[PDB]
């Protein structure tokens, strides 16, 4: 009459309740799919294995309970049920948290080729998201494709709450650490945008070094101004870097590219590489917010003032102990 049961799920040891049915291996923290009886639909169910074993795991996992447990939208994750096995505080070890499952991760869908309707709404619903995030002063830095997932319907929710390992995404001023604000996920937003098109990761670097290589080897070197944002040692190695005026938008995202047989597709191929041309700009003093980018004409065919101006949701990261986390994660699993 104990309520949980155990199943090898791909590789590693799921504990859960007796509700979720029929796990499937389809992630690896160790995420799977479930029929959940009680609700009678289907779920990702994700295991969190000893999230106090250091820093890292315990302050991602502290901010991302919190921070799930108080964010209400739908292009966010709407977390449906945490729960323990361990008892005690004593036994604690795992926090297996559980959503809703849709169809698709960001990383199958980037994939295939978008029709500008559906490529238009995923950037929409993005933004939506990210917009939500930031009037809670939470500001991501970190969006990636694998942490979007997507409905059959084309429905879209960002998964994770971003940095406090795929470097790809993050914006100029997160690669030199510099200071940012909220359009600092309008780069990351451009970077998906931009794979859409190319199905080609835009920046593909070993570490930031190499990443940054391959920005300015195709935007080119940021102007006079942007470089005197930067810390002294910092400035001084991005300056001594090899110049480059790098390639106009034309010439980075051809017309070979896009579908463009029909007039509407040929007027919305321009219309995305404009969005991206604005998205992908380097200086953050020059690149479009997140309320510009959803007044583009690309994006605006939806814009719905309930879903991008919805009501707004202690303060996050502090030193603790690997002991003092045990307690902090497991009296947020306890509610
Ligand atoms: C073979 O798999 C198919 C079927 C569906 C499959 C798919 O990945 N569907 C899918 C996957 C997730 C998912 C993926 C990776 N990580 C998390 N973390 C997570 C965070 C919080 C939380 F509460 C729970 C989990 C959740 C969510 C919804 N749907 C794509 C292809």
């Amino acid at each position: 009459d104990n309520q949980f049961y155990s199943v090898e799920v791909g590789d590693s040891t799921f504990t859960v309740l007796k509700r979720y049915q029929n796990l499937k291996p389809i992630g690896s923290g160790i995420v799977c799919a479930a029929y959940d009886a009680v609700l009678d639909r289907n779920v990702a169910i994700k295991k969190l294995s000893r999230p106090f074993q250091n820093q890292t795991h315990a302050k991602r996992a502290y901010r991302e309970l919190v921070l799930m447990k108080c964010v209400n939208h739908k292009n966010i994750i709407s977390l449906l049920n945490v729960f323990t096995p361990q008892k005690t505080l004593e036994e604690f070890q795992d926090v297996y948290l559980v959503m809703e499952l849709m169809d698709a991760n960001l990383c199958q869908v980037i994939q295939m080729e978008l029709d500008h309707e559906r490529m238009s709404y995923l950037l929409y619903q993005m933004l939506c998201g990210i917009k939500h995030l930031h009037s809670a002063g939470i500001i991501h830095r970190d969006l990636k494709p694998s942490n979007i997932v997507v409905k059959s319907d084309c429905t879209l929710k960002i998964l994770d709450f971003g940095l406090a390992v795929t470097r790809y995404y993050r914006a100029p001023e997160v690669i030199l650490g510099m200071g940012y604000k909220e359009n600092v996920d309008i780069w990351s937003v451009g970077c998906i945008m931009g794979e859409m098109v190319r199905h080609k990761i835009l920046f593909p670097g070993r570490d930031y070094i190499d990443q940054w290589n391959k920005v300015i080897e195709q935007l080119g070197t940021p102007c006079p101004e942007f470089m005197k944002k930067l810390q002294p040692t910092v400035r001084n190695y991005v300056e001594n870097r090899p110049k480059y005026a790098g390639l106009t938008f034309p010439k980075l995202f051809p017309d070979s590219l896009f579908p463009a047989d029909s007039e509407h597709n040929k007027l919305k191929a321009s219309q995305a590489r404009d969005l991206l041309s604005k998205m992908l700009v380097i200086d953050p003093a020059k690149r479009i917010s997140v309320d510009d980018a959803l007044q583009h004409p690309y994006i605006n065919v939806w814009y719905d003032p309930a879903e991008v101006e919805a009501p707004p949701p202690q303060l996050d990261e502090r030193e603790h102990t690997i002991e003092e986390w045990k307690e902090l994660i497991y009296k947020e699993v306890m509610n």
